[PDB]
């Protein structure tokens, strides 16, 4: 099924919440294909946020982002990359409804501790940019019970 | 007051669910007045989903409400009709807010855990089907804390 | 497997306990098979006590545990009727450890919230007292990802 | 920082909600600046809820309030008090959404367990009212996680 | 009843665990009859430690119960002193039991989090130290489903 | 600080558990220095067992490690490895203790969900096994609230 890329950025990992946000999308029936924690790269950091390098808080971005800790992940299951992003919430923590992520947790939105991909043809570059292939899983097996 | 009936179906039960979606509407101050596991019979099941019996797709919400063991249950107060089914969601899962039973837990049309009567008559009707007299309380006592 | 009856005395009931202590005991993997509300009766009762009916304080269980519903359930797997008592703790709740569910919830002897069979031949008299043999379920299907 | 002023009223109070409130707001980075138990006195009442006294249920708001204790408490943070209220809810807990304190809690309009601050200048007002300036603090340190 | 002094030492504070501490309390079902923020006075510290000031790590102690704010309360109910103490833990939070505070939180004896009277003279000595007795409940009334 | 090695076995990963545990560690104040998900090969499952190589059921042990991803991690603090195994239970689920991870969870020998190091030396080794060196941070930084 279709998939989609997470990082808890290192505001998230350092706050002690990387555990409760990837135990809310296991509830929720979706499967982790890959997980890793790394200090990101500079030069990964500048790929990943590749559409932005036209604009001034460019470096603000990439700096950040390679200050710490991230932890890396991607799960596999119907509708994942809009439903993931419905339970982050929205871009400003302190808009976002209780019962969201950024919701509960967040306050600021330079510190807004997760992001997902927006599109599915994102989610297939960003993937393919974090993770080589043999640290993803090919056979999925999930509960029965979650689709008909 | 005001009752509503609400079933846990199989795929809910099988998932491990029940307990955790009983004490979201204890927590919430309604009160339990029925409660019972059993497999549904096929008469029981054609009557519960009579409003269908003219559509194609009856066959398969029969086949499978049968195929495993529900809980049935009925809460009793103020608006506990449109609120538990507020707390429920609607009726994609995918689509359903966080916070919600079927937001949290639930990714599929056909695998959507739970569900309560969509009006009072429907309730009346629906509670009268799965419950003789006698497993209902006739005296409730609630919370002074709770209603003015 | 093995089974034990567990009942959610009318004080863990007006408490609003229920659906934390299910939840507890299908998170560790054992299978509900029974599960209703009922207001016991006085000769039910006296039945289930009947081990203490030649002491003073036999009276009181016996009036205290129809003031009001309980919820009587019987759970299924390995070890399920010594389990359930580490679980639930000792009879004094104030004695009981934390995280056992007395631990956590009680205070007082005499409500002490809940209580399970404590033996395996208790377990078959309590459950055939409480449960008629179409109420509990034949055939159990556990995750296989709980016994090797 | 911005601050708002919270009272978790006496049905909140005496269903033992209060650690589960303060630790809705401590998980979202706001940061305790007063907290108390008393028992609300008329006049301090009178005064709280003084832009209703020239309407008919005044008197029961302020009767209300006095009848137990109420738990008082300033948090501070960047737009503290407009989300305290998304947090809280709407005036009908039958009609907030799950995830929010009076959606997961409430069921009364009389019995809506908390409230806060409306506007800035409503807080500064009630702040000052409750809260004699040496019982609150003067340096604040949050998490640098959280803000930028 | 029976009354504890309990204080939720600046680590517990800064580290947002407070509405935690205070909501497995009123789980248990003892009663709030005290509770404030402060940020303690050098001579009340020196006073609270008193039966240590004959050794050397005395000034440590006080230095840090000063250094930020403390939550103080006190709970009410039977036994409330020794089980209270039960909940919390031994003294290093590395040997204590999962399920206890300072077993689930903590790691290091000089940032152990809170603690609470040793005794019920300690208790009385404890609370009118810290507390006038216009701050402190008169009157307590608790669940009628927790006392026999 | 110490170091010790945990595994989340597929069990485990399988009945959705992952963020559960980790949460568990991050909330006493352990620090994530390793995280990844990965299907175990032969010849590191029968490096990892390898103190079991002349005993029948070795071959096992290694055919169920080897059938699904796991998650393997290591985290540091004061105590980590006697801690960490405090928090695990004892072999048997069974037997141990409500609020330890197979307490909680589990119920068979052979699927008791995680294992930790059973000393500092079995850490270094299993660490080194599992892990390349640039898979771990070097510089660790942890709440001040911490340690004293
Ligand atoms: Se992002
Ligand atoms: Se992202
Ligand atoms: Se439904
Ligand atoms: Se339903
Ligand atoms: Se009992
Ligand atoms: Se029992
Ligand atoms: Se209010
Ligand atoms: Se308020
Ligand atoms: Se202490
Ligand atoms: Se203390
Ligand atoms: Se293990
Ligand atoms: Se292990």
């Amino acid at each position: 099924k279709e998939r989609t890329f997470l990082a808890v950025k290192p505001d998230g990992v350092a706050r002690g919440l990387v555990g409760e946000i990837i135990a809310r999308y296991e509830k929720k029936g979706f499967v982790l294909v890959g997980l890793k924690q790394l200090v990101p790269t500079k030069d990964l950091a500048e790929s990943h946020y590749a559409e932005h390098k036209e604009r001034p808080f460019f470096g603000g971005l990439v700096s950040f982002i390679t200050s710490g800790p991230v932890v890396a992940m991607v799960f596999e299951g119907k509708g994942v990359v809009a439903s993931a992003r419905l339970m982050i919430g929205v871009t400003n923590p302190l808009a976002s409804a209780p019962g969201s992520i950024r919701g509960d947790f967040g306050v600021d939105v330079g510190r807004n501790i997760i992001x997902g991909s927006d599109s599915v043809e994102s989610a297939n570059r960003e993937i393919a940019l974090w993770f080589k292939p043999e640290e993803l899983l090919t056979e999925v097996k999930p509960n029965p019970n979650l689709y008909e």
